[PDB]
């Protein structure tokens, strides 16, 4: 079946509902539809904001990365029960409808990366 959507609640707190196709990650519908959206891994670039939480319908069917990745989202505050990485896991046919919202970090040690 065939074209799906997703809802981002914004940094700034607005919702904001797009259509996308199967395949697509989370950080590449954010980077792809220009959503104003920072966040904790690779310079918020093409690694990204990393830290989504999920709606309960949505994640429910979902994995879980390593200890290295679910830490990237950790550097947020108080982190939820269905807080995730946008990047392991993506639109499929499962998620007709799905939902996250897209929390703020900012922490008291900080670190940069690169190639
Ligand atoms: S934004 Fe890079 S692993 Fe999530």
């Amino acid at each position: 079946g065939e074209e799906l959507k997703i809802t981002f609640i914004l940094k700034d707190g607005s919702q904001k509902t797009y259509e996308v196709c199967e395949g697509e990650t989370i950080l590449d519908i954010a980077q792809g539809h220009n959503l104003d959206m920072e966040g904790a891994c690779g310079g918020s670039c093409a690694c990204s904001t990393c830290h989504v939480i999920v709606d309960p319908d949505y994640y429910d069917a979902l994995p879980e990365p390593e200890d290295d990745e679910n830490d990237m989202l950790d550097l947020a505050y108080g982190l939820t029960e269905t807080s995730r990485l946008g990047c392991q896991i993506k639109m499929s046919k499962d998620i007709d409808g799905i939902r996250v919202a897209l929390p703020q970090m900012t922490r008291n040690v900080n670190n940069n990366d690169f190639s």
